């Protein structure tokens, strides 16, 4: 019973099994869950374990239409809880996703915008927020970068593309483009500076936003409403 163990260690949904069953057989992978609860044992760890993998749980694979790369968790108290960028509803959003709001709202002026940062209604949309690395130690950035959770993510996005063409993939900053290399014959991969205010060309310019919207309808599909 490892899937069976695993999934009930993480609260992961089924949905994701034929994506990520795959990935636990490989030794590679059993190094990376000894690490990350070796961590667990030596510091505080965020986010905590149950919102670990909270990106399973609001969409299948099947209800996935964009992917947006991140690096990794926001690494105070309070601020993380499984999806890129997000943070839960009364939490200030940060500079960076404070950007990506600016931008969607310059995309769409009609935009229905709470004002709040969490992106819970778009994860249920079938926008999927990945960090390639999924924890952190509190108040160190980039701390748990190098344990592996780069490799299984990436095999786990491997899985969806080729079960899926035709996905958009928005790829910010250096990092995500060349963590994430999608053939861009089959999938729109659509390429920008990091949205934090320190890059050189302002996040608030992106139209990433639009562009989605404008392949998805040449395929036939359903075009996302930004508003959040
Ligand atoms: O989840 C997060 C938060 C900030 N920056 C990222 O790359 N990911």
């Amino acid at each position: 019973l490892d899937w069976t163990t695993f999934r009930r260690v993480f609260l992961i949904d089924d949905a994701w099994r034929p994506l990520m069953e795959p990935e636990l057989a490989n030794p590679l992978t059993a190094h990376l869950l000894a690490e990350y609860n070796r961590r667990c044992q030596t510091e505080e760890v965020l986010p905590p374990r149950e919102d670990v993998f909270s990106w399973t749980r609001y969409c299948t694979p099947d209800e996935v239409r964009v992917v947006i790369i991140g690096q990794d968790p926001y690494h105070h108290p309070g601020q993380a809880h499984g999806l890129a960028f997000s943070v839960r509803a009364n939490v200030p959003p940060p500079p960076s996703l404070r950007n990506v709001l600016a931008a969607v709202k310059n995309c769409y002026p009609e935009a229905r915008m709470s004002g709040h940062g969490c992106l819970e209604k778009w994860a249920r949309d079938g926008v999927l927020l990945l960090n390639t690395t999924l924890t952190v130690k509190r108040g160190a950035a980039a701390s748990h970068s190098r344990i592996g959770w780069d490799r299984f993510v990436g095999g786990v996005i491997r899985r969806l593309a080729a079960r899926r063409p035709g996905l958009v993939f928005m790829l910010w900053g250096t990092h995500a483009q060349n963590a994430i290399r999608p053939d861009p014959r089959v999938h729109c991969v659509l390429k920008f500076s990091h949205p934090s205010p320190l890059s050189k060309v302002p996040f608030g310019t992106c139209q990433h936003f639009l562009v989605a919207n404008r392949y998805l309808e040449t395929r036939s599909i359903s075009p996302i409403d930004w508003s959040v």
